[PDB]
């Protein structure tokens, strides 16, 4: 019912496990993975085990189905997936942040492609575990721009103080890149 | 079950919150976000909290999952998302309307691309909160056209008075741009 | 559960309303839109109202969500959408049929592109409300062809009399356009 | 719930009807289409009729919604669709098989495009009602190849006798077309 | 409800059967395929048979619907599909591994395309039944690289010992291919 989980393919295991656990908790099945094993198994417990195993099988890619082929419970599958991918880092936060700080808008590139690159970098940083607020995102975006946008920078800083987000800043930046391109 | 909600990525928070609230109300779960906290928690209340948290987790992008990683209720998640994005403007309505009023059909561009641009502008204006009626949409579309369409403008104004919408006007405009292109 | 309804964007309102009404009737909820308002509201009636409003919200585009933002029932939303789009025509049937009758296969164009154009025209005509039988579709397709296909026309007319549909006719036409292209 | 049915657009009516009947039988609703009309209608029968009509409406294209606009039961809709498309042939099996037997791999074309063409032809033949076994598919694929693959043909014939399918044969053929392209 | 199963088209039958069996077990229906035939049939057993047959029909391609057209139970359908595809090999593991070991990064190709090719090869190997650990994947990826990456190889080997996976290794490799391309 929750088709918003990307199948696990060895990348971003923390997000996949979080979404899988949320989905299992939605179906009142997470007690199999988390709760203690009951002394006597009931029909409800067997149904919950089947549902958890089926969900994990559904949200595993064809390459990773070998983790569920053996007659093991969903708890064992998650334990193995943890032992292989639990504490392992997804990327280098310092490298990504160095790339982000070195980002600069080029004359040939338009603001749409630059915004896409900035969004990809920010999304990768946030997926890696870094915590970036909206103000920090805006500051990075503004420092990754040439000096032709100083007018809109001043206007945003002085006027839109209680109304600033990434979307509004990007919209204003595109609005004035239209004028900047016209004035060349 | 409601897969028509775009995951939240920091853009158009009002629409996302409205759709999420509608979906939660559909599942008889919105009482968690809206209703007062009961003195004693029951199994039904815990199930509702789990369902609301799972829904919000499902309809949040991978970048924004940090708002739900902490052991907080769905109400707290929505409160934080509001504190970051509730009253913030999505775009500049005056800038969008200035761009729309300055729109003009060029000789190289066909009516399909012009209609797509007009539709994108109108959709952005409506998402920003502006209220545009069908007559206003038609008036903008007609004033964004050259003088070669005056015949169809007069025919639509005089004949199709109780039958005018954007779709019919666009269809007639394409029908006569065929003839205009033939007569060149 | 019925994800086969295109969200309403101001085009083809009759089809959208028909599909929405069918979906509401499937969920035993159409009594809210159609049935009379009960003297005393019950929990079942409130649940039905919530479900209908949530369904209509789900199957409305982001541009048209303003019809549901106000605290109004699903019946009121449908009444407003009717008052704006109920009896309004979708396109010009005479113009579409004139374009269809004037369709002719060109030497440069292959039969696949011609079939796609013919299918698009027929689909638009049927969506506009016109009633076209299979024999009429076949007749239009055959009269929109050059004289190189007279052999297959005669073979289809004489042999396949109780076995003729658009798909079979198109398949035979492609089969012999292979030979016609070979014989040039 | 069964979103694997392509909406009916006048092509492949047998497959669409088979899938629709299977879906209706899954929901315990096929008794409306198949079973006799009860003397007295009940709430369950009306619910089943609504569900069947809604399912058929959902899995009908916008062009074919005119078959359900009138206040008719799902049984009547299926009866009309049968009267228009039940016994009519989908394509010419002899023509498709003549095209398949005449298929030959060209020097310019790679094995991927040839395999795609062969798969499309086989799929069309199977949809038309023809019965082709795996051995026949393999024989057609092998006879549609040049003499440069005789080594792999002999190896497959002699060694892989209890292990031959279309996928394995295609994989071996690509494996040795790598070598054949290298040896040129 | 489980839309993550690719319809069966004669390729990768083991994965399709595993996913179908998991889905059937989720719905408490696998007892039809696995359990013994009861002496007396009940309404529950007939409902389970209908559900299993409908699921198998849904997750079968249009080419393979002939396995279910006849009035046979889901158990018979699976038995026939096994008799045609159960023990048959999907590809040549030795050929795939020879291709993987011979993989080498070329100057023209970027690391993204090379990573895509490596991922495709590894996925095909894992689908064929081979068991490859994360360390083996990393070793193959590293031996499929030129000598310009020896610095990052040494850094990963010495520093990231308890933190190594394919994703992190690929990210570091791209990070330093940026520098390598800059230094040319």
């Amino acid at each position: 019912a929750k088709r918003n989980i990307k199948p696990f393919d060895g990348e971003k295991y923390a997000i996949w496990k979080f979404r899988i656990r949320a989905l299992l908790a939605e179906q009142d099945v997470l007690k199999v993975v988390d709760g203690l094993m009951p002394n006597e198994v009931d029909d409800s417990w067997k149904k919950a085990e089947r549902c958890a195993k089926s969900t994990i099988i559904e949200y595993l890619s064809d390459s990773f189905l070998n983790f569920a082929t053996s007659d093991i419970t969903a708890r064992q599958i998650l334990e193995n997936l943890d032992a292989v991918y639990e504490r392992k880092s997804l990327a280098s936060q310092l490298a990504l942040r160095k790339r982000l700080l070195s980002l600069k808008l080029s004359s040939e590139m338009s603001l749409l492609s630059h915004f896409h690159i900035f969004d990809e970098l920010i999304s990768e940083l946030l997926a890696a575990g870094a915590k970036i607020e909206e103000m920090d995102k805006i500051s990075h975006l503004l420092i990754t721009l040439p000096s032709c946008y100083d007018g809109i920078i001043t206007a945003i800083e002085t006027l839109s103080e209680e109304n600033l987000t990434l979307a509004f800043v990007k919209n204003r930046l595109l609005d004035q890149e239209i004028k900047i391109k016209n004035d060349h």
